[PDB]
């Protein structure tokens, strides 16, 4: 027998409703006891008869009625029910409950009736789909995005959502507010993208020390090759994060490696931050320097040599830096630093930019191999539109810089969306030619001079040369040093200079390194308007010839002079084992500054093709080749498993912080076996590995929690967006994963680190005074251990609200606090 008692579900359970945390959402979906087409014959559901909670339950009668009009007049129409376009035009919010309910019922038999001919509840999804972008409350659009299409929530405690409770959840306690007491200063803010980890929880902050005693003893751990382990990080987002991880991290590399002491183990376990705000050179100077401070100076670099136009004078590759080379002839006094021309995020943002203005703000289809071609077109071509001019000046600049551990761009050297090396760029031959001549010749002091508001002269020295006067201690002294002219000029008028090349160097004979000519570059002089050899004076001045050029190597002057010699030379300094500072861990000294960074991928590096094309087994195959080039330090893309759906398979968009790859599932870069493989060849060299190691965020979680939440800026104080805002929502995001290494390995060698270095779990962090807890291990990400999220595009109000006002609840399993309250059309 039949009758409309049947629309109730046929358990209150999660078997037959669908509930994240015990809440209703309006794009849910529930089990009736039964359903009809007709009115008059009702079936009972089987297990698999599942339908649309929006189709019995709304927010309002407004929307009642927006539901029944939208499916109407989209194929659910039918006059035999009384329902016609004519039929439902003039219902609104003022007609009788009782009426509208009637009709809805109506459209529910004809609902019933699309299923049955179109055999499934696809279409019907589909069209749930589409109707919610209709209504503003119920829309990805009331979560409220900024006007350039972003925005954060941030969690909040919550009667309801109390599993989600946190005391933690400092925010923006980063750089010289650790401490919470500067929030309106210099410090860098919380969000950026993805759920933002809140590694202000003590708990939080003893899983990154078992995250990077893991990765330090990677190949041992996982039974790979047992020489295939990292020696130190790359800090992503360290603007970011609470500081408190940065110190620890620190102190687990001083506990490990006894780092402080010895300028030799702290040289060998390189740490450097990603974050160029000046007050993070002030922070980490005043904490002894336990990581690289990330230099401005690649910035400086694109805007005085790399713009087409409107270029800033020549003098600012003197002063737009954190260190200053008027005349820097000091060492330990420079804040340790690694600079750059390019990295991966200044490559993506011209990449990005470009494809909006060849695509009106369009759908995002992947016209980048558009954008990507256009690049490759414009970086050959003298007039340049886009690409970087001046590519081999700047390379120039930063490989004769004092004061700084330079990196190399992966992407300057080869062409980064073909296979991995596979091709060379046109700046090859270039750079990897003034890489040669930094072991060879690069160091000593260094003075930088104007001589136009378009040329510069940059000299150092050579090794145990200090400054301009001295004699020169060191044996290499004599024949060691270089000249960088840099003109960024094309127009500049044709003339005569003179370089002091230091008093050690008076009546000397000097190579034509490298010159600028018609066509580009020589590096045999051949074409330039500088013969291959030229002397000093009796005053160690160079007298040289430099006039503007316009080519795709040089829009401006770039030529370089090393000594003549008839050996292979090295001028590194190898640092001893008892420091000039026992308050310091990093120095910026010669030693430091014969260390040469490689970033060893590009986010737009392809996916492989075969195994051949693992970027990991590819660099186990090169590794003499990288060593040859004076690189001592690689920097390896994040190696761990990624959201399946992400645009850029990079490694930024974490899914598993343990899984490095296996066998069948690679990341881009490959396996884990491959991985260690590759590190060991790299150790087998003499060069050292570096993990980009991602404390701040996780993307792609898959399992959904009911958290509450507040709009909310870039430093998880709330924003008032476009007028409106919301705070204390009903939120159903994305907040819980790890994967099975997350499981595995979370919180596994807490136990072993606490043995070894006690003081890891008794030194209290500075953002919450309290140590680090290792008496939690976490085993799955959720949002008690999470700041917020950016947001999720799923939109603010799909959490069921029953006409009295409290939210509709289910006693499920886990789920079992409060008492169960259904909708009315539900029981
Ligand atoms: O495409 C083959 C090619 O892949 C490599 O390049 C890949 C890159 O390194 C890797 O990161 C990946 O990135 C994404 C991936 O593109 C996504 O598809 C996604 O992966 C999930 C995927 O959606 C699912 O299909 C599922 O994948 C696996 C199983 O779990 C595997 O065990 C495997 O089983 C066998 C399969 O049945 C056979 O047909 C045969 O292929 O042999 C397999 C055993 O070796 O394949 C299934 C699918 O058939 O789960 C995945 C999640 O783990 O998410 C990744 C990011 O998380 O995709 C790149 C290519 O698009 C690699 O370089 C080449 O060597 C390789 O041959
Ligand atoms: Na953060």
């Amino acid at each position: 027998g039949p009758g409309t008692w049947e629309n109730m579900a046929f358990a209150q359970d999660s078997s037959a409703i669908n509930n994240i945390n015990g809440y209703l959402s309006y794009t849910g979906w529930y089990r009736p006891y039964g359903t009809s087409q007709d009115g008059k014959t009702w079936y009972p559901t089987t297990v698999a008869d599942w339908r649309p909670i929006l189709m019995y339950v709304w927010p309002s009668k407004d929307v009642q009625v927006k539901f029944i009009q939208y499916f109407v007049n989209h194929g659910y129409e039918n006059s035999n029910y009384g329902l016609t376009a004519g039929s439902v035009k003039d219902l609104s919010e003022n007609t009788a409950s009782i009426n509208l309910n009637e009709v809805a019922q109506n459209l529910r038999y004809v609902i019933e009736q699309h299923i049955v001919a179109a055999k499934s509840t696809s279409q019907l999804a589909n069209d749930i789909n589409n109707f919610i972008t209709t209504i503003p409350e119920l829309s990805a659009s009331s979560e409220l995005p900024d006007e350039s299409g972003y925005g954060q929530v941030i969690f909040v405690n919550n009667d309801n959502t109390s599993y989600a409770d946190s005391k933690y959840r400092l925010m923006s306690r980063t750089i010289n507010n650790q401490t919470g007491n500067d929030n309106s200063g210099d410090n860098g803010y919380e969000f950026l993208t993805g759920i933002d980890i809140d590694n202000s929880n003590p708990v939080v902050q003893a899983e990154n020390l078992n995250w990077e005693y893991f990765l330090l003893n990677y190949g041992k751990l996982m039974g790979y090759n047992p020489d295939g382990n990292f020696d130190g990080f790359r800090i992503d987002a360290a603007d970011h994060i609470d500081a408190d991880v940065l110190d620890q991290m620190g102190q687990l590399m001083d506990d490990m490696y006894h780092m402080k002491g010895n300028p030799q183990n702290a040289n060998n376990h390189l740490s450097y931050n990603e974050g160029y705000r000046s007050s993070a050179a002030r922070m980490l100077n005043k904490k002894g320097n336990p990581q690289l401070y990330m230099d401005y100076v690649g910035s400086t670099l694109g805007n005085v040599l790399g713009r087409a136009n409107n270029r800033d004078t020549i003098s600012n590759l003197i002063t737009g830096s954190i260190v200053n080379r008027q005349n820097d002839v000091t060492e330990n006094e420079a804040t340790p630093n690694w600079s750059f021309v390019t990295n991966h995020d200044q490559r993506a943002n011209l990449i990005n930019g470009l494809i909006i203005k060849d695509h009106p703000g369009a759908y995002k289809a992947e016209y980048a191999n558009q954008a990507w071609q256009e690049f490759y077109a414009d970086q050959k071509k003298t007039d340049k539109q886009y690409a970087q001019y001046n590519v081999p000046a700047q390379y120039a600049i930063l490989l004769s810089n004092k004061d700084t551990v330079p990196q190399i761009y992966y992407g300057d050297l080869y062409n980064e969306t073909a296979q991995y090396m596979q091709e060379k760029s046109i700046y090859y031959d270039a750079i990897t030619t003034l890489m040669k001549a930094r072991k060879q010749f690069v160091s000593g002091g260094q003075t930088m001079t104007k001589l136009s508001d378009n040329l510069i002269a940059s000299v150092r020295y050579g090794k145990g040369v200090a400054n301009a006067n001295s004699e020169g201690t060191d044996s290499l002294s004599r024949t060691s040093g270089m000249a960088v002219i840099v003109g960024n000029n094309p127009q500049m008028a044709e003339q005569t200079i003179s370089i002091n090349m230091g008093r050690a160097h008076a009546n000397e004979q000097y190579r034509n390194l490298l010159d600028t000519t018609d066509n580009g570059l020589t590096y045999n002089a051949d074409g330039a308007e500088n013969p291959e050899t030229l002397t000093t004076d009796d005053n160690g001045i160079l007298k040289v010839t430099v006039k503007g050029y316009s080519n795709p190597y040089v829009s401006g002057y770039l030529g370089v002079w090393v000594p003549v010699v008839s050996v292979n030379q090295d001028v590194t300094t190898n640092a001893a084992t008892v420091s000039a500072d026992s308050n310091k861990i990093f120095e910026s000294n010669a030693a430091l500054d014969s260390h040469m960074i490689y970033q060893d991928f590009s986010l737009y590096q392809p996916e492989p093709i075969s195994t051949e094309n693992h970027a990991y087994n590819i660099i186990a195959q090169n590794a003499e080749l990288f060593n040859n080039l004076g690189i001592t330090d690689f920097w390896m893309a994040p190696p761990y498993t990624q959201y399946s759906e992400s645009r850029y398979n990079d490694g930024y968009s974490v899914t598993d912080r343990y899984n490095l790859g296996t066998n069948a599932n690679p990341t881009k870069y490959g396996s884990g076996e491959e991985l260690a493989n590759a590190i060991a060849a790299l150790h087998s060299a003499g060069l050292k590995a570096q993990v980009d190691i991602v404390m701040n965020q996780m993307i792609g979680l898959p399992g959904q929690e009911a958290v509450t939440v507040t709009r909310a800026d870039n430093r998880g104080m709330q924003t008032d967006v476009n007028g409106k805002t919301y705070a204390n929502q009903m939120y159903f995001a994305y907040t819980t994963g790890g994967g099975n290494g997350q499981e595995t390995y979370g919180g596994k060698y807490l136990s072993e680190l606490q043995s070894k270095y006690p003081d890891l779990f008794t030194t209290r962090a500075i953002s919450t005074g309290v140590a680090p807890d290792p008496t939690t291990h976490i085993t799955k990400w959720s949002a008690k251990y999470e700041n917020g999220t950016s947001l999720q595009n799923i939109g603010i109000g799909l959490a069921v609200k029953l006409p009295n006002g409290e939210y509709a609840y289910l006693r499920s399993s886990d789920n079992k606090s409060f008492n169960t309250l259904l909708p009315s059309e539900i029981s």
